C-alpha cells in the first residue's frame, strides 16, 4: 500500500533515503495487535481514529485528553493519515493530567495495569506499549518498565530532551525495553534528543504532524514523537508474524537504516527505524 503526500515521518520510515514523501507498507497495517499509549489520554472520538481507540484507565477526575501530548502520540502510532500502523487497537492510559504531569508513582501503576489488562484484550498478533514520557532516574520506574516488558509487552520509551545522556532518565535508562532517539527530516539528530549507549535506536522526532484534541491537528517536537513511529513499527511487525514482542526491538535494530544519522556522538547506535517493506 502507498499513501501519498504522508507526513515526512511516515515516508522515512518505509525508505532507505530521506527526501521522499509517500508512506509504503503492508495492507495488513497492523490489524490484530494493540497499542497501549500511556500519557495524558487518547481524544477517542477524533475521526482519524475510526472507532480503534478507547480509553481504558485514568488516575484522574476524568479520562478525556486535556492537553493532546497523548492524542498526538497515539496519532502517530495508528491514526488513518498519521500513524504508522493503520489498523491497530489504541489503548489509553492516562498517567499524566493535563499539564502533562505525574507522579512517579502513578506512572508505575499505569504500566502495571497494562501487564495485566492486555489479559482483557483481543491482541491475538501481540501487545506494544509506547511511553512518551519520564523524568530522572528511578530504579523503581525502570523495573515497572521491565517488569511491563517482561510479561509480553514490546516497551518503547522516549530518550528524554536534554540533549544530554539518556543513562540519567527514567524509564530511558531501563536496559530491557526500547529506548527511542530523535531525528529529523535532513537525517540529522534531533537538537534536543536525548543520546547514549543505551538507546537502541532513532525514530522521527522533529516537525511530526499528527492529530490533537479539538478533532485538530498540529505539528509538534520531541523524542516523544519518535517513540510512537517505533511502537507502531513494532506494531506492524509483530502482525506481519516477522517478530514478536520480546524481540521486536532487536528485530528493529537488526534491519534499521545503518549510519545515516549525523551529530551521533561516538558510542551512540546510528540506527533509523525502518519497516523494510518492498512492494
Ligand atoms: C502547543 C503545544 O502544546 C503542547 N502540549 C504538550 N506537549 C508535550 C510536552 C510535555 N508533555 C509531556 C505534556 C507539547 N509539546 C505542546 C506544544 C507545542
Ligand atoms: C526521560 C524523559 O524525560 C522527559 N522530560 C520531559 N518530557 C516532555 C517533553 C515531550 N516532548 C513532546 C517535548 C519527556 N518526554 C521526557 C522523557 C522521555
Amino acid at each position: 500500500a502507498a499513501q501519498t503526500n504522508a507526513p515526512w515521518g511516515l515516508a522515512r520510515i518505509s525508505s532507505t533515503s530521506p527526501g521522499t514523501s509517500t508512506y509504503y507498507y503492508d495492507e495488513s497495517a497492523g490489524q490484530g495487535s494493540c497499542v497501549y499509549v500511556i500519557d495524558t489520554g487518547i481524544e477517542a472520538s477524533h475521526p482519524e481514529f475510526e472507532g480503534r481507540a478507547q480509553m481504558v484507565k485514568t488516575y484522574y477526575y476524568s479520562s478525556r485528553d486535556g492537553n493532546g501530548h497523548g492524542t498526538h502520540c497515539a496519532g502517530t502510532v495508528g491514526s488513518r493519515t498519521y500513524g504508522v500502523a493503520k489498523k491497530t487497537q489504541l489503548f489509553g492510559v492516562k498517567v499524566l493530567d493535563d499539564n502533562g504531569s505525574g507522579q512517579y508513582s502513578t506512572i508505575i501503576a499505569g504500566m502495571d495495569f497494562v501487564a495485566s489488562d492486555k489479559n482483557n484484550r483481543n491482541c491475538p498478533k501481540g501487545v506494544v506499549a509506547s511511553l512518551s514520557l519520564g523524568g530522572g532516574y528511578s530504579s523503581s520506574v525502570n523495573s515497572a518498565a521491565a517488569r511491563l516488558q517482561s510479561s509480553g509487552v514490546m516497551v518503547a520509551v522516549a530518550a528524554g530532551n536534554n540533549n544530554a545522556d539518556a543513562r540519567n532518565y527514567s524509564p530511558a535508562s531501563e536496559p530491557s525495553v526500547c529506548t527511542v532517539g530523535a531525528s529529523d527530516r535532513y537525517d540529522r539528530r534531533s537538537s534536543f534528543s536525548n543520546y547514549g549507549s543505551v538507546l537502541d535506536i532513532f525514530g522521527p522526532g522533529t516537525d511530526i504532524l499528527s492529530t490533537w484534541i479539538g478533532g485538530s491537528t498540529r505539528s509538534i517536537s520531541g523524542t516523544s514523537m519518535a517513540t510512537p513511529h517505533v511502537a507502531g513499527l513494532a506494531a506492524y511487525l509483530m502482525t506481519l508474524g516477522k517478530t514478536t514482542a520480546a524481540s521486536a526491538c532487536r528485530y528493529i535494530a537488526d534491519t534499521a537504516n545503518k549510519g545515516d544519522l549525523s551529530n551521533i556522538p561516538f558510542g551512540t547506535v546510528n540506527l533509523l527505524a525502518y519497516n523494510n517493506y518492498q512492494a
